[PDB]
């Protein structure tokens, strides 16, 4: 059982993508310029690695951005957890639109997307991962990991935020 991969990212050798600088710095709460655009300016993200895997990335097309929330949303984010399945993605930053008792003030969230299918280059590596993201991660406001889609649910999440003190999550919508 002798096994032989690269050397880089096998070990996690990622490097935020840069456009994650700009995760983080979105998803925040009223910086969207103005929000009617902003909307669709992707401010709520899943990413990944690279083409050779690498930096954070959009290894595909899953992202929220705030503005869908009311389409094929309506402002939770389970959907988002949607568009990461299980088999390819982990980091995750969504603008969160929920009040709590300092109220709707909204709290993007970091979203280790962690699937217990995924592929090894998203678990091995991620363990480092999560210093690279937070190099841009400056503020995640909310590191939380998801080894099932579950662990993302917005009830839950009604818990890392409504297990202390919100109003919405685990007060309101859930």
């Amino acid at each position: 059982t002798m096994i032989t991969p690269s050397s880089g990212n096998s070990a996690s050798g990622v490097q935020v993508a840069d456009e994650v600088c700009r995760i983080f710095y979105d998803m925040k709460v009223r910086k969207c310029s103005t929000p009617e655009e902003i909307k669709k300016r992707k401010k709520a993200v899943i990413f990944c690695l690279s083409a050779d895997k690498k930096c954070i990335i959009v290894e595909e097309g899953k992202e929220i951005l705030v503005g869908d929330v009311g389409v094929t949303i309506t402002d939770p984010f389970k959907h988002f957890v949607g568009m990461l399945p299980e088999k390819d993605c982990r980091y995750a930053l969504y603008d969160a639109s929920f009040e709590t008792k300092e109220s709707r003030k909204e709290e993007l969230m970091f979203f280790l997307w962690a699937p217990e299918l995924a592929p090894l280059k998203s678990k091995m590596i991620y363990a480092s991962s999560k210093d690279a993201i937070k190099k841009k991660f400056q503020g995640i406001k909310h590191e939380c990991q998801a080894n099932g889609p579950e662990d993302l649910n917005r009830a839950c999440i009604a818990e890392k935020l409504g297990g202390s003190l919100i109003v919405a999550f685990e007060g309101c919508p859930v």
